[PDB]
């Protein structure tokens, strides 16, 4: 019925109890290095290769190493078998986790190296991604690679209005939010960190002091393991660029919207159509998202042109609508578990500079609001789309000593490390995303969320 009883959980842990984690150095005989990692229900090998010369040639960097970590998941590793090879999700994670590891491996001492870090999922609970990479350091130090400090994460999350620690997959799936973080324990820099769901504030920083707590016996684990005042322009650090959204740009689709943001500038557009439910979800509609970064946007682009960066920005653009909460996905049913309405959001970037994380969320919010979902075609009044709520993302980097928002290009490359913190008008947090190679400290996140939470206020009522 509920995921607490007793104050006691679905497996009888209590808030903050971890589940059972077991690591295990050495197991492989091939790779430089190993580790061997059972988490709940998470069984993950991790094979260590390198430091060796970086193949192919065109991606050798001469300052310093480039750490390719690669999350795999067998097709037998969850509920129904999935075809082998990577996804979206798996390169996000394996984007994710490598810049993670890129600021606690000595990059610095193995130029044009590369140090190749293979996490195979076998049986995936949730919380692969921390245990992979809690695995992956012990697999690293294996292997002999130098590093500076002994990153270890853990998730926690709000279940029935208590936060928890170290979620399970049926927490993660029918809980109010989930937050996998990753630090560097010396300092407590955080490398990896992530949010979904529904949170306030003080919530958010409790489940942040509780994974910052666990991470003291799961680094025992490990070791244990082993031994065995303006900007450039006149924006102050608050201050948005100028912006320009212009909705049903495209009028030959349900919604859509231009947006211009300084000289950065995408158009969403929305497409709704009949669908077949998920056999999981068979009274709510669907909602998928993408974001083409098109090589006419950049002059760099098409080299690389990074795919990892538009499918980062994707997601992360996703998982604010969808957490928020704005589109409804009950009131887009037809036919109950045969009929539903498949949601296109597309947003195609043609000219970048800087912060397309915000942008494209700003351009997705204006164009769910052109509604006009075609129900006259199965059966119908055509009728507005719902639209509940307002998420506003606000991106942010740290310049000297001082936080901003909303990026330029310029300002984006200048510092390794960006923070993205999506907010709902009820001044609750949606979603999260620490991004590139680079660490925060917990006061660089605690500005970042009240700066994303006051900013986004502001833009709301201007827009």
């Amino acid at each position: 019925k509920l995921i607490n009883e007793d104050n006691l959980r679905l497996d009888g842990r209590s808030f903050n109890e971890l589940r059972p984690i077991k690591i295990q150095a050495g197991v492989l005989n091939r790779a430089d290095g190993s580790a061997y990692i059972e988490w709940g229900g998470n069984k993950i090998m991790v094979g260590v290769y390198g430091p060796k010369e970086a193949y192919p040639k065109h991606s050798q960097d001469i300052d310093h190493a480039i750490v390719k970590a690669r999350y795999n998941m067998a097709a037998f590793s969850v509920d129904e078998r999935k075809r082998p090879g990577p996804d979206r999700r798996t390169m996000e994670i394996s984007k994710v986790i490598s810049e993670a590891l890129s600021s606690s491996i000595m990059i610095e001492q193995f130029p044009r190296a590369e140090i190749d870090v293979y996490i195979e999922v076998l049986q995936a609970d949730a919380g692969t991604r921390i245990a992979g990479l809690t695995a992956a350091t012990v697999a690293l130090a294996d292997a002999g690679v130098p590093m500076r400090d002994m990153v270890v994460g853990c998730t926690a999350g709000k279940v029935d209005g208590h936060m928890v620690l170290d979620l399970s997959k049926e927490e993660d799936n029918y809980g109010e939010a989930d937050i996998p973080i990753a630090i560097m324990p010396k300092t407590g820099d955080i490398v990896l960190m992530q949010m979904d769901g529904d949170v306030t504030e003080d919530e958010l920083y409790q489940a942040m002091d509780m994974i910052f707590e666990a991470t003291k016996r799961i680094s025992q684990i490990q070791r244990e393991a082993l031994l065995n005042g303006k900007r450039i322009d006149g924006r102050l650090p608050d201050e948005f660029r100028e912006l320009t959204i212009i909705e049903n740009y495209i009028p030959r689709a349900n919604g859509s919207a231009y947006v211009a943001l300084g000289n950065t500038r995408v158009v969403a557009g929305v497409k709704i159509e009949a669908g077949e439910p998920f056999p999981d979800t068979p009274d709510q509609g669907v909602l998928t998202t993408n974001v083409e970064l098109l090589p006419i946007a950049f002059p760099s682009f098409e080299a690389g042109p990074p795919n990892d960066l538009a499918i980062e920005v994707s997601r992360v653009v996703d998982r604010g609508i969808r957490e928020s909460k704005m589109i409804s996905p009950e009131k887009l049913v037809i036919e109950q578990g045969k009929k539903v309405w498949i949601v296109f959001l597309d947003i195609n970037v043609l000219d970048y500079d800087g912060n397309l994380i915000d942008a494209s969320t700003i351009a997705a919010v204006a164009a769910l609001r052109n509604a006009v979902v075609p129900a006259s075609k199965e059966g119908g009044e055509d009728f507005k789309l719902p639209v509940s709520s307002t998420p506003i993302s606000v991106t942010m980097v740290k310049i000297g000593d001082t936080l901003v928002c909303d990026p330029s290009l310029e300002e984006d490359q200048i510092c390794g490390g960006r923070i993205t913190v999506t907010t709902t008008e009820d001044g609750h947090i949606r979603a999260m995303q620490k991004g590139e190679i680079g660490a925060f400290t917990v006061e660089d996140v605690k500005k970042a969320v009240k700066m994303s939470l006051e900013v986004g206020k502001k833009l709301r009522e201007k827009y």
